[PDB]
């Protein structure tokens, strides 16, 4: 079958990968599972799936691991650190590269796989967030195919035509008959709050999203739609949109995942269940389908759909993103950096609800870097960036 | 340049793929018009788009449009009968067939482009309704491209895989990752009319589609939901459908205009605005894309989408449909036959709105015809299914 390598094998999307091989364990085989610190979880993994290298990026962890695969009678090799995990991406082998490792940490891994001309399954959002233009240099250069797995992305890709698929970040949208890209998302817990009351919201209050429980970090990006921001970074990236061929809607029910709207007015969405297991299966069969365990959609057990226009009021976050990205890599590096920062603050009730936007917009205005030239550029701007936030915060919290 | 002739020019999707042709004149050249008495449309055409030929089926049609353009200077050859337009169907230049005659008078017109291994545009609902294995095996013997027209079925293309698409009739739904087609129809006027006042709506209320604006035929066929139970028959032949490939759903704001369901529960679907110049356009272009006219769908403009199962006590017209095509060509033949009667009685206000389920089960139930064999024979169960169902009409309107 197809030969893979899942980095980030331990969370929740590399659980949902191995959920999918799981169910076609004669379409799939797993080479090597890549970690961090998941002893426990990855043990297990190895001994489900025999794969021939586990490698942890912390050391101790993978001697620890070595040990209890002895004990277990698994000869799986165990390797660590970052060198490793990037081997573990390149391999001759393998055909499919699942690359689900979170934050910066997941950036060189990722390059591994596209300078060895892998298909990718991308499932981290550093490498178009920060890294989009040197990542879509290196896929033209070795000709990788990228398969978004991403909920709204792959809705994109899946209501694109074949020759956008193939050539995925090269091809001409206008060209192929393409009007626009359609990105949805639900608005958040706060859409129809009086705007007087959010800077009064608690965390508990911006992690309750009505319909979904997920992380608190993406709870509080869904409130503020700096996720749907984000997404229309890597959007623009992966699919070669300008502004004018990018759309964003508020869809609260989320049920369209998202759309594609074409030159003689038809508009393709994909729909389904709210389980990541339906892309990351499509990603994984792409030309063909595997039964990915989620069950089919129910339209009779449906809210009614909706969609709206988002107030950049509400939602300022949305808008500093498309600004960023009009800035550059070094923008884009240093909101999603600055982000990171003032979420934690405000989960840790060291600001408002509010302050994310303000802070985002003060960390852009006070930085000003030089666009990013390789990927210790963007970790420099990450770097820098998050410094500048610590300092915003403490300022506003003293 | 795409060489086409549009058999049925002067009608609705006639127009409305001229419309697309004027919109795109540097991709489509049209080769022949053809039609059946509508004189005054023809001519205009003509003139605006120099067609190499023009047909008319009706014999004094023809002789006054010969004239006529021989006068305005046309250089444009006119000729009459079924078989020149059968021939201009098949003529060895033309890229694509617009199948959009109205009736079984697109049936041999149809077959013929299908046999000339053309890319058929197909909108006559008679010939997958009553000709569906025939006209099926054909394609797949020819090898003609096929690629509907109407919203539902086109649809449904735009949201299969390419290996389906382009093996359209063929390929296997199964082994492409396809669980299902999912057919959406608006549920009609009547979507939540009591039960028991079914009996006594008036044409008027049942032409009076809340939403909708179509002719007096299809809006009747909307409100029975017989329009579904058609296109289900269709469905099934165009896209190799099994019963349990197959749902039918009603969403009454039509903005979905059919999905399909995958393997890895990913559901496909095409929305638009409510303009036949959309799928005529992407039937025009495929692989690729071209302007239709058509304003971009305003998501922030519309009633919030709803969906709901089709409840058969409410809807007889859509389970006899998918019933009548597990029994074959005879009776999707029939029943589109006793449709046609028993709507139109319906209309004269000879019979009542629920008097059409009725008579149209009676007609099936009284037919007892062999499987056809060719269109011929698809012709004379339509021409019996007729007679029986117009005896039913006078029977009931008689007597008891
Ligand atoms: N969850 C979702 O619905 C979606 C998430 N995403 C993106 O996908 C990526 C993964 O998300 P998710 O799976 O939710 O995140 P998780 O936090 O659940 O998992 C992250 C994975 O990365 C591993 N890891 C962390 N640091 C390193 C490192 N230095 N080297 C190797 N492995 C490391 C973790 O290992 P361990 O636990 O063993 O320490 C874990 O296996 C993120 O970038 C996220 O933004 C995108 C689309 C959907
Ligand atoms: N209207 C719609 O939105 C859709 C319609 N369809 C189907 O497409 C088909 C066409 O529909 P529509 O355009 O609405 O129908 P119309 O009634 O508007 O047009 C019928 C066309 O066929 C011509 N015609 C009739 N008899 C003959 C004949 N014997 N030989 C040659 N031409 C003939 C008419 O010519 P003339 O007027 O000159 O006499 C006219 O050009 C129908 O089967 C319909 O069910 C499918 C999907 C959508
Ligand atoms: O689209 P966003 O807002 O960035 C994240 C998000 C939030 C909610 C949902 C959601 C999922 C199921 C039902 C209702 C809402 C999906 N994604
Ligand atoms: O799907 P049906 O019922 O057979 C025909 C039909 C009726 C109404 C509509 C419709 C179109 C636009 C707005 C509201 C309803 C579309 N098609």
């Amino acid at each position: 079958g197809k030969q893979l390598t899942i980095l980030g094998s331990t969370g929740s999307i590399g659980c949902s990968t191995l959920d999918v091989v799981r169910h076609n364990p004669e379409h799939f085989r797993v080479v090597a599972l890549v970690a961090g610190k998941n002893v426990t979880r990855m043990v297990e993994q190895c001994l489900e799936f025999s794969p021939r290298y586990a490698v942890m990026d912390d050391e101790a962890s993978a001697k620890l691991l070595k040990t209890m695969l002895q004990q277990q009678g698994s000869r799986t090799e165990v390797l660590s650190g970052q060198q490793a995990a990037c081997d573990m991406a390149a391999l001759e082998d393998v055909d499919q590269v699942m690359a689900a490792i979170v934050g910066a940490a997941g950036l060189l891994p990722t390059l591994a796989a596209i300078r060895a001309g892998k298909t990718i399954l991308l499932a981290n959002k550093e490498s178009l967030v920060t890294c989009g233009r040197l990542f879509m240099d290196a896929v033209k250069q070795s000709k990788a195919q990228l398969l978004p797995v991403d909920s709204e992305h792959n809705a994109i890709f899946q209501s694109l035509p074949q020759p956008i698929q193939h050539n995925l970040g090269y091809a001409d949208l206008e060209q192929n008959g393409v009007v626009s890209i359609l990105l949805t998302g639900s608005g958040g817990p706060f859409r129809e709050t009086p705007l007087r009351d959010l800077a009064t919201m608690t965390p508990d209050q911006a992690c309750r999203h009505p319909n979904w429980s997920m992380g608190r970090k993406i709870s509080v990006d869904s409130a503020t739609m700096m996720n749907k921001g984000l997404e229309y970074i890597e959007a623009r990236w992966l699919f070669n949109a300008s502004a004018s061929q990018m759309e964003v809607l508020i869809h609260p029910q989320s049920v369209i995942h998202s759309m594609v709207r074409y030159q003689d007015g038809s508009v393709l969405a994909q729909l389904g269940e709210p389980d990541m297991r339906t892309p990351i299966a499509h990603t994984m069969a792409w030309p063909n389908r595997v039964n990915s365990g989620v069950k089919p959609l129910d339209f009779c057990k449906l809210s009614a759909l909706t969609f709206a226009a988002p107030d950049y009021d509400r939602y300022p976050c949305l808008k500093l993103a498309m600004e960023a990205f009009e800035q550059g890599q070094a923008a884009t590096t240093a909101l999603n950096a600055a982000n990171e920062i003032t979420v934690a603050a405000f989960l840790a009730q060291q600001i408002r609800f509010t302050d994310i936007a303000a802070l985002n917009l003060s960390v852009l205005e006070k930085m000003d870097m030089r666009e990013p030239q390789c990927v210790d550029d963007v970790l420099s701007v990450d770097a820098n960036a998050r410094e500048v936030a610590r300092k915003e915060v403490m300022r506003l919290a003293s």
